[PDB]
Formats: structure tokens, sequence, C-alpha cells
């Protein structure tokens, strides 16, 4: 820990490739590090379908982030497209087996580097799709989050960048 600004760094891509990522039934992925916006970066290839799926994950070590946190990531287009993607979050479960609740959220990049704050209030519920094991608080729970997941919002093909993937929060 260094005695500053209660920003905390979640991944910069700097060391190995550490993300989950997986597509299927006629859509397809590709994926490696690169050079980013600060050193090392992500990129991310993607083919879609009507029915098919793509996307990647990643698993936090710590996962209370409450009172006053937002999120903050660096993103740019590597087709030049402002194709439509998902983030979604799941929520502890209050019995320990999968997932308590699951929150989603659609984004869009651009051609050049974009610095994509979000305060978490932006988000909803999956509406069709919930857990067995559930919270249903109707509450996103940063004292209890589980793991979290990008993912498809579209059916046409596309390629992007992502660095600075940290939390945020200061009086300025
Ligand atoms: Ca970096
Ligand atoms: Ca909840």
């Amino acid at each position: 820990m260094a005695s500053a600004v209660g920003e905390k760094m979640l991944d910069d891509f700097e060391g190995v490739l550490n993300w989950g990522s997986y597509s299927g039934e006629g859509a397809k992925v590709s994926t490696k590090i690169v050079s980013g916006k600060t050193g090392n970066g992500m990129e991310v290839s993607y083919t879609g379908t009507t029915d098919g799926y793509w996307g990647t994950v990643y698993s936090l070590p710590d996962g209370d982030w409450s009172k006053w946190l937002k999120i903050s990531f660096d993103i740019k287009s590597v087709d030049g497209s402002a194709n439509e993607i998902r983030f979604m979050i799941a929520e502890k479960s209050i019995n320990g087996v999968g997932d308590g609740e699951h929150w989603v959220y659609s984004i869009t990049p651009d051609s050049s580097w974009k610095t994509i704050e979000i305060p978490f209030s932006s988000f909803r519920r999956r509406l069709d799709y919930q857990p067995p094991g559930q919270d249903m608080s109707g509450t996103l729970d940063l004292d209890n989050i589980d793991s979290i997941h990008f993912m498809y919002a579209n059916n046409k093909s596309g390629k992007f960048v992502v660095d600075n993937i940290k939390l945020i929060g200061a009086l300025e």
C-alpha cells in the first residue's frame, strides 16, 4: 500500500494474462496482451451470431467497496466501430451456493482512448434471469461481490483494447 489518494488499482496488464475468455455455438473469441494506454494493455477479438455468445471474466481478491467508491477503466476500439457490450456483476449468495443477485450495464467504445468512470448507480437487475441461492434485495451490495464479467450485448463482430482498471474516490 502507498499513503495517498483512495484510488485502488485492480488490473493494468503489466504481467501475464489473468482473465477467463469464452464463446460458443457459432460465436467466437480471440484474446492476448498488447501495448496499452500505460505500458501494457489487453486486446480482445469477437465474432457474433443471433443466438451465440462471447465474454471474459475477472476474479477479485477483495469485494467490498461501498460508502463512496466509483469504478474507472480506459478503453479504445481497434475495429474503429462503436460495438455494444455489457458488464455483468455477480453478488454473493446468502446460502453459499452459486451467486446471490445478477446486475447489468451496457456501454460503447470510440476510435481513440476514453476514461469510462461509472458510480455503480447506473446498473439494473437482469430481468428474465436471476440465481436460486438469492438475496433478491434490489440493491447492488458493494459489501459482498462474487465476480465480474464482460459480455456480448449485440450479434455483430468487433475488436477492442482495455487498460487502467481501478476504483476511484476523493474530495477534488
Ligand atoms: Ca497498463
Ligand atoms: Ca443484493
